[PDB]
């Protein structure tokens, strides 16, 4: 079926609970066994949230190379992104460690330090332009350079340094701030206003490597965000866009990652934001 009748034909007949378990009876099993071995256990947030051993990014490192991330290779819409969780205080200067040998230009933080009263993610970049950060188990070094604050999101500039070259690089820092301790936003507008800041910074685009996004599993708010991206350029592309479907592609996207969209609230937000998201490209 078509999206937005489909939407329209879900809502009226009060099935996202079960159109959502469908998803989840479908979804891939592979295995995570780097994930589970038991040297790994500080660097995984979750129990229940691992990243499958085909799909993993690796750490350059001969001591241990697991990181809690995957890299979501999307075909036909010739898009990549690295979906990981939100960084651990033993795992700031791995996180930061991908980001410089994976060549990613830009990084999306979907989450707030803290929320429900509790820590969601390590404080992982500088806030002050004169207290600079230094990750001395990976010998870099991270600089603040500019931040502009705006009403739903925050754009920082930081520099970061591998340390052991003297190579420099301009890292993007995309933080979408206002996403609400429970439920979904009650509009796609302010998400996908920020989806296309990203898009239009480069930080999406074949010339860097891929995007590293997150929020506090990696899983939910994450594949929120890349499905919404996938979809719209899927409908782009096509000669008849109302073919793209949105369940089959989340299904494409879980041979990746495990447990991408978490609820079926966040289900019918993403629809919403396809939906919306297909009239202003036009
Ligand atoms: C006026 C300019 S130039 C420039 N280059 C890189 N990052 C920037 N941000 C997002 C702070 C800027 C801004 C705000
Ligand atoms: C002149 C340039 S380059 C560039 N790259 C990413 N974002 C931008 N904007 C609009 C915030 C810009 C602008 C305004
Ligand atoms: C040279 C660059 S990169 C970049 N990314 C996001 N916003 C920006 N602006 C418009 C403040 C910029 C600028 C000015
Ligand atoms: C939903 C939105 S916000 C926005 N801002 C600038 N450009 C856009 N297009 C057409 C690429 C969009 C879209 C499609």
């Amino acid at each position: 079926m078509e999206m937005e009748k489909e939407f329209e034909q879900i809502d009226k007949s009060g099935s996202w609970a079960a159109i959502y378990q469908d998803i989840r009876h479908e979804a891939s099993d592979f295995p995570s066994r780097v994930a589970k071995l038991p040297k790994n256990k500080n660097r995984n947030r979750y129990r229940d949230v691992s990243p499958f051993d085909h799909s993993r990014i690796k750490l350059h490192q001969e001591d241990n190379d697991y990181i809690n991330a995957s890299l979501i290779k999307m075909e036909e819409a010739q898009r990549s992104y690295i979906l990981t969780q939100g960084p651990l205080p033993n795992t700031v200067g791995h996180f930061w460690e991908m980001v410089w040998e994976q060549k990613s230009r830009g990084v999306v933080m979907l989450n707030r330090v803290m929320e429900k009263g509790s820590l969601k993610c390590a404080q992982y970049w500088p806030q002050k332009e004169e207290k600079e950060m230094i990750f001395e188990d990976t010998n870099l070094k991270l600089t603040l350079i500019s931040e502009d604050i705006k009403s739903y999101y925050t754009v920082r500039q930081l520099e970061l340094e591998n340390l052991t070259t003297q190579e420099t690089r301009e890292i993007l820092h995309f933080h979408y701030t206002t996403w609400p301790d429970f439920g979904v936003p009650e509009s796609p507008a302010s998400f996908l206003n920020f989806l296309f800041k990203v898009r239009e910074s480069g930080s999406l685009s074949p010339e860097h490597g891929p995007v590293v996004v997150h929020c506090s599993a990696g899983i939910g708010r994450s594949g929120t965000f890349c499905l919404a991206d996938t979809c719209l350029l899927l409908m782009d592309k096509r000669k008849d866009p109302s073919s793209v479907d949105i369940k089959k592609v989340l299904l494409e996207m879980r041979k990746f990652r495990m447990g991408l969209i978490q609820t079926a609230d966040q289900l019918r937000f993403s629809y919403l934001a396809v939906i919306e998201g297909a009239k202003f490209i036009m």
